[PDB]
């Protein structure tokens, strides 16, 4: 199994593998074709070299060396090589001797992997210990944040303050240069975005500190928020801090990368679900209750969180979960109908609410089993995670402690929790199966460690033995959670819709259920979007939705029969193909118009909440005013985080918004109640400047991440388009102001100018937004000027329409207000111009590309690799090759990986044409790289050239696996005779390359056509984007 998560292994092993890759053209060259292989003193001298100095500095160091796992992981790991390379240098002899020598010739293949294997394993060792010194600096933060609760003293919370700062600031640095290393962005962004939080949460911890050595000490009516978010500011970062040492040790592929973002959103459904049951529930017990208030939305919520749990189950409590939202929700349908004939008293009326509302029952219950089940897994698995943690070094030391041993003990049983969890009794077998001789070697070098500790490398063949089958029973387990978990969708839009294609082609081949799944995500989107709008509206959404599910359903039952090809089964495919793209259209318009409402207002809420917090302790419904706002605080917190949730959805941006916005969406609903607790702090104990001093640093830390989610949702939407909604919206403003100019109510009148002034400001944000983001001197003058204009046209019309506060009715008021709003209007058109796409100007024989050969008749084929290819040459496939050389190597590494789905799988002679189909791959991969470097230099806008960029950095890297990884294979192929871990394996890392490969190709030229309209005044020339 290579491994090559960072960039010195990489650095090390490319090289390596090269040569390696050598002296297999040639074993091959002497094994099927004919004349053998020739004189190689010199090259197999090479390798000698290379692996030499490697294995010196690597004996340098387990020398002068205090680590016991350095000891006794690493001298196995020389010991490997050695004999790798004088099974090398032997059948090099007789390879000059006798070249045609057959048994020579074996000395070789089974010694080229050697090297290979024996290099990575050192390396490897090198790394683990590299990481273990961070690791301890870690843990160290984690028990110094456990001290944090037994400070009630103040010079007590001094000494902490000047402890903590350092090797806080000694973890960071640490942390830095350290993923600064590392070859998976993916492991990059988690640590980087976890430092974040913790440094951002560390002035959170002092100032509740201090607030606390202020109540407590003075024992009043404060210390109940102030234990609270003291201790609460700990769990959180300590939580983070865990979560880096996780992301630490990992060397591939996240494995449950999705197991922390799972069991915590299981979390927010079943609070939701808690947070809203009777609301929806004091609706079914009221016949007098309007089909459509909050009531009726709390049954649509509580449905709605019910399937994003359902949807983490597999099948069974799947579709049950699923099923029963259906026809509860259907049944809620005919119940507020039947309201809507004056029979909501109708014995049936309140016959079916009950019906629903014991229902809704039912569900929470069966909501909450499974979101037990799969936390039970997670708390195993994490078990487990610090049990073998435990034991690492009670196999350090030839001198443990039964402990240590019971650290073994309690590995396995956890591991045995997993096993019963288990629903596929061969992934459980497999499980127990290892329990038995891991459990017997643990004995049987717990005896010699009395009967002579065997301190002599005699007990590392098993202490290490075990430490080992410990590591691979960790990942079985890993598996089996990771099994158990359904296939998820792509999280954003476009990535659902592609998927969601795939399938209605091929509804007979086996996705593992991702495109009805990114179906469902659609339509669960569109009824959340659905379920916040009004009459024909949200129900004409809704219908789309509903048409939707059928069509799959259909579908789906049809290719299930037998019948993957019928006439229906495409009458049905194109009504439904046709029927997300409508729905696409229809929500995008959707979201963009929520998030103009929603978004319009941030900060009002938290004011009257600041407003509240401080009043003079006189003040009349005081502890009855303030609660009120802090509901309507978190009430509004919360509908603007289910909004950027919907923007990130089913907007247009990557997994690089998408990620930041969830990002934000999660903190929001970590402050909200910590800031209003802050700020219930200071109702109940006045004045101390302690108060304030925390309570406003709260509030700030929440105004702060809002604006930063604020703008992350303006660039969810086209500029264009919120331009757009941003001038109809001032247009209807301008109607409810002349409505209520014609109704006398100054009150209505300012409440719509007030919201025009704000949508003004927000054009003039994202004005300025846009124009940082330009290089482009026309662009960024265009747009400046007319955004200057409409700022002078703001002011006006907030005071004329002050004047018209008092004379309502009062023309030449009226007038002077109108008169100054259609002239914001018109100046928000001269800034929508300035975004207005440019006027285009004024300034053959064939093309033949290769088709995509598939046609194979069950043939030896890779199913996962064929798919990458074809799926990358598919989006090639759209464009022409001709003046575009970035599309030429796509095509063109399409079909190089064709030729690769089929090497995979051993064969005749492949192990040379493999090694050559990689290369080939590789120096395609160098080109697009090349050139997409290029269309980012020439792009004026800096966020598309950054996004550009990020897809660049990442095939480098990945190519080079590719070699390293097939130049491995090779060396395992030859034998086409027996299976094993190892080829399995190694196969199986091949394919993920393989597919990430495919997948920044088909990344790069999307955004490299994306930065195409970007560039200008034309230097080296463009690429030219055109369909055929």
């Amino acid at each position: 199994m290579p491994v090559f998560h960072t960039r010195t292994i990489e650095s090390i092993l490319e090289p390596v593998a090269q040569q390696i890759s050598h002296l297999v053209i040639m074993h091959e060259e002497g094994e099927v074709d004919g004349k053998a292989i020739p004189d190689l003193t010199a090259p197999v001298a090479a390798v000698q070299a290379a692996v030499s100095n490697l294995v010196r500095v690597g004996k340098e160091t387990v020398q002068t060396t205090e680590d016991q796992i350095l000891k006794r992981d690493m001298p196995p790991a020389f010991i490997k090589v050695e004999n790798a390379c004088t099974k090398l240098v032997q059948a090099a002899q007789m390879l000059q001797s006798d070249p045609y020598s057959v048994p020579a010739r074996d000395y070789l293949i089974d010694g080229s992997r050697g090297i290979l294997s024996g290099t990575s394993d050192l390396l490897l060792t090198f790394d683990e210990a590299e990481v273990r010194k961070i690791i301890r600096v870690c843990k160290g933060i984690l028990e110094y944040l456990t001290v944090a609760e037994v400070v009630e003293t103040m010079e007590d919370l001094v000494t902490y303050t000047k402890n903590l700062g350092p090797g806080m600031t000694k973890m960071a640095k640490m942390i830095d240069e350290r993923q600064q290393e590392l070859t998976h962005q993916e492991h990059r962004v988690m640590l980087v975005n976890s430092m974040n939080t913790v440094k951002e949460l560390l002035p959170v911890l002092i100032s509740a500190m201090k607030i606390f050595v202020t109540t407590k000490n003075s024992k009043n009516q404060g210390i109940e928020e102030a234990l609270k978010n003291r201790n609460f500011t700990v769990e959180k970062m300590s939580a983070e801090i865990n979560e880096i040492i996780r992301v630490l040790q990992l060397t591939s592929w996240d494995e449950d990368a999705w197991a922390s973002k799972d069991t915590e959103a299981m979390k927010r459904a079943l609070a939701s679900i808690d947070s809203k049951l009777n609301q929806a529930k004091g609706w079914l017990r009221d016949p007098s209750a309007s089909p459509g208030d909050a009531g009726e939305q709390a049954i649509r919520q509580i449905l709605d969180e019910a399937g994003k749990v359902g949807e983490l189950c597999a099948g069974k409590e799947r579709r049950e979960i699923l099923g029963t939202c259906k026809m509860l929700g259907q049944m809620t349908d005919q119940v507020a109908d039947l309201r809507a004939r004056g029979q909501g008293s109708s014995p049936v009326a309140m016959q079916k609410a009950q019906q629903v509302s014991q229902g809704l029952d039912v569900l929470t219950a069966k909501v909450e089993n499974a979101a037990r089940k799969l936390e039970a897994m997670t708390n195993s698995k994490q078990s487990i995670a610090k049990k073998i943690d435990a034991a690492q070094n009670w196999l350090a030391d030839p001198n443990g402690g039964p402990e240590g041993e019971e650290q073994i003990r309690g590995a396995l049983a956890e591991a045995r929790k997993i096993a019963e969890l288990c629903d596929d009794p061969k992934e459980r077998d497999d499980i127990l199966r290892s329990l038995g001789e891991i459990s017997a070697l643990t004995s049987k070098l717990a005896d010699l460690r009395r009967q002579g500790k065997g301190d002599s490398p005699e007990a590392r063949a098993l202490a290490k033995q075990v430490a080992t089958a410990l590591q691979n029973l960790q990942t079985k387990t890993n598996r089996a959670v990771a099994n158990s978990r359904p296939a998820k969708a792509a999280v954003h839009l476009e990535g659902k819709i592609e998927q969601a294609q795939r399938w209605i082609d091929n509804p007979t081949v086996d996705d593992r259920g991702v495109g009805q799944a990114a179906i469902r995500g659609l339509v669960a989107e569109g009824h959340r979007l659905a379920n916040v709008m009004m009459g024909p509206y949200r129900q004409d959404l809704l219908a789309k939705c509903d048409r939707v599910d059928q069509l799959t359903a259909q579908l789906a039952d049809l290719a299930a029969r037998g019948e993957g090809e019928s006439p229906q089964a495409r009458a049905l495919a194109s009504q439904l193909q046709d029927s997300l793209k409508d729905l696409k259209a229809r929500m995008q318009e959707a979201m963009t118009q929520e998030v103009s409402d929603v978004f319009s207002d941030t900060t009002t809420p938290i004011k009257l909440l600041a407003v509240a917090a401080t009043a003079p302790p006189d003040a009349p419904n005081r502890e009855e005013v303030f609660d009120e706002r802090a509901a309507n605080f978190e009430n509004h917190s919360g509908k603007l985080g289910a909004t950027a949730e919907k923007a990130a959805a089913v907007g247009t941006a990557n997994k690089s918004t998408v990620e930041g916005i969830q990002a934000s969406v999660k903190t929001a609903r970590e402050l909200t109640p910590q800031v209003v607790s802050a700020a219930r702090i200071l109702l109940r104990n006045p004045g101390n400047q302690a108060a304030y001093e925390h309570f406003e640093t709260m509030k700030n830390q929440w105004i702060d991440n809002v604006e930063k989610m604020t703008g992350l949702v303006d660039e969810a939407i086209d500029t264009k388009s919120l331009l757009d909604a941003s001038e109809e919206a001032i247009k209807k403003d301008l109607d409810k102001c002349k409505v209520a100019m014609a109704n006398i109510q100054p009150q209505m009148l300012v409440a719509g100018a007030t919201s025009i002034a704000r949508r003004a400001n927000r054009i003039l944000l994202v004005a300025k937004r846009e124009v940082e983001n330009s290089e482009d001197p026309k662009f960024r003058e265009a747009v400046k000027a007319a955004s200057d204009e409409l700022s002078k046209t703001i002011s006006p019309m907030v005071m004329d329409a002050k004047a018209v506060a008092g004379n309502i009715s009062d023309p030449g008021l009226q007038k002077s207000f109108l008169d100054s709003g259609y002239r914001i209007l018109g100046a928000v058109a001269k800034v929508r111009e300035a975004f207005q796409p440019q006027e285009p100007d004024f300034p053959p024989p064939e093309e033949k590309d290769e088709e995509f050969p598939e046609q194979k008749a069950g043939e030896v084929i890779n199913q996962p690799m064929m798919m990458a290819a074809r799926q990358l040459h598919d989006e090639a496939r759209k464009w022409s090759s001709k003046g575009n050389d970035i599309i030429a190597a796509a095509k063109r590494m399409a079909l190089l990986m064709a030729e690769m789905s089929r090497l995979v799988r051993g064969g005749s002679g492949t192990k040379r044409a493999l090694i050559q189909c990689a290369k080939d791959i590789a120096k395609a991969s160098d080109e697009v790289t090349r050139l997409a470097k290029e269309v980012a230099k020439q792009c004026t806008d800096k966020r598309i050239r950054t996004n550009l960029l990020q897809v660049c950095e990442r095939i480098p890297t990945i190519s080079t696996q590719l070699k390293i990884l097939s130049t491995v294979k090779a060396t395992m192929l030859g034998r086409t005779n027996i299976s094993d871990e190892e080829s399995e394996q190694a196969t199986e890392m091949l394919v993920h390359n393989a597919q990430n490969l495919m997948q920044s190709v088909k990344e790069t030229v999307r955004e490299a056509e994306a930065a195409s309209i970007k560039i200008r005044t034309d230097a080296g020339f463009t690429l030219r984007w055109v369909r055929k």
